[PDB]
């Protein structure tokens, strides 16, 4: 039960709130990108929180229920990863859409995401190569 790393996200989403200005971590928080990002050209993106090195995401699990206190609630964080040894690249799609970014893991997967906007797209992509420059 060594979730000491997965336990930080909790104290990171409540001990510092959720924004892109204040920061509680030294080099693994400060929510470098608190907004919304998707996974490539998906139709259901999810909330995201970039910790200038970490990559967390949140979203309703069983959709929104009629009301809490009736059958059971399951709302909570979604998934989390380590965005520090990864690199975000770009593609040659059309300004119309599909202009997301494709990051890759060094194990055998690819962290491709897509913001529902123009600045939001190039936003998370820059928050990644931004930490690589140094952190």
């Amino acid at each position: 039960s060594k979730q000491l790393a997965i336990k930080k996200m909790n104290e990171i989403q409540k001990n510092i709130d959720g924004w892109e200005g204040k920061d509680i971590g030294q080099c693994c928080n400060e929510f470098i990108m608190e907004g919304t990002l998707t996974r490539v050209g998906a139709k259901h993106e999810r909330h995201i929180f970039l910790f200038d090195g970490l990559m967390i995401c949140c979203k309703s699990n069983h959709g929104q229920p009629r009301l809490p206190g009736a059958s059971s609630a399951e709302y909570r964080l979604k998934e989390k990863f380590f965005m520090r040894k990864v690199q975000i690249n770009d593609k040659d799609d059309t300004s119309e859409y599909k202009h997301a970014f494709e990051i890759i893991l060094k194990d055998g997967n690819s962290v491709i995401f897509s913001a529902k906007s123009a600045e939001e797209k190039n936003n998370w992509m820059a928050a990644l190569i931004s930490l690589q420059y140094r952190s």
